[PDB]
């Protein structure tokens, strides 16, 4: 298995797919995006590679984008799928039952509190229950198949808090609030927590982390990472956290960090080919 990186953004969108080994320390070059983005999220469905959303920024145009494409490693080719009803740029994504939940993000002004669920095997999407707050640079994960978007800026304040979407249900409760405020966190599951690392408080990046418990309902502060970063990428790769990128209010950042839970530790690991910001990112 490797950590795919899609799209990103080094002072404009990025058609870039490429494939991180952690063992040889490889990078590989897949196929292109079909359109640059930015600000998408990445997720697996099957041994299937989705790209969400995101945003066309070009030398020409600014286009936010509603777009679903998937990205098969057998064949190194991307396909269109069926697109949201909406474009969510900086958008977040969880799956669910094989169910990929697109959630929040921004269409020009508009800042989304809209989400939806696409279906595979129909390819198609259907509109879910409106979260309590519109996120965009929203973090989703997914725990025990219930969803949660955690933190993001509603167009006015960025956020620390966090909800939780019933799917039996169809209907959105909050949580505990993080300790921090975070716009463009990275946001994934390890074990059974739920992990929101560095982001933008409004005046720095952060590189300060923290994981919340279901059991005690509370987010807890870990070790921070080396270099303050907003808008990077996230995934879990056996058992670690691996960040990729991000902006550090300077400069775009090429640096991979990695943490191990059982030493609450984080780890520099390798560079990416080229420093860029607001990728998405998967396993597979």
């Amino acid at each position: 298995r490797l950590i795919y990186t899609a799209g990103g953004y080094f002072r404009q969108s990025l058609s870039y797919l490429e494939a991180y080994n952690p063992s040889d320390g490889t990078w590989l070059r897949l196929a292109d995006l079909q359109v640059p983005r930015s600000g998408l999220a990445g997720c697996v469905v099957g041994g299937l590679l989705y790209a969400v959303g995101g945003r066309n920024n070009s030398p020409d145009g600014n286009t936010d984008s509603s777009a679903l494409d998937c990205y098969n490693p057998m064949t190194n080719q991307w396909s269109p799928c069926a697109p949201m009803s909406v474009p969510r740029n900086r958008i977040g994504v969880g799956v669910i039952d094989g169910h990929i939940y697109a959630v929040g993000g921004s269409h020009g002004c508009i800042h989304h509190n809209s989400v939806e669920r696409y279906e595979p095997e129909r390819d198609e999407w259907h509109l879910v229950a409106p979260m309590l707050t519109r996120r965009i640079g929203v973090g989703v994960a997914v725990l025990n198949r219930l969803l949660y978007a955690v933190g993001g800026f509603d167009g006015t304040n960025r956020l620390n808090s966090a909800e939780c979407y019933y799917p039996e249900r169809n209907e959105w409760r909050m949580i505990t609030a993080m300790n921090t405020i975070r716009s463009g966190a990275g946001v994934c599951v390890l074990h059974n927590c739920i992990y929101a690392a560095g982001g933008y408080d409004g005046q720095d990046q952060l590189n300060s982390v923290e994981r919340y418990d279901v059991a005690t309902a509370t987010w807890t502060f870990v070790a921070p990472m080396k270099h303050r970063r907003s808008a990077l990428g996230i995934t879990v790769h056996q058992g670690r956290i691996y960040v990729l990128g991000g902006y550090d209010g300077h400069t775009f950042l090429d640096s991979v960090e990695c943490y191990d839970p059982d030493t609450d530790t984080w780890s520099e690991v390798t560079r990416m080919t080229s420093g860029r910001s607001g990728v998405g990112v998967a396993v597979t």
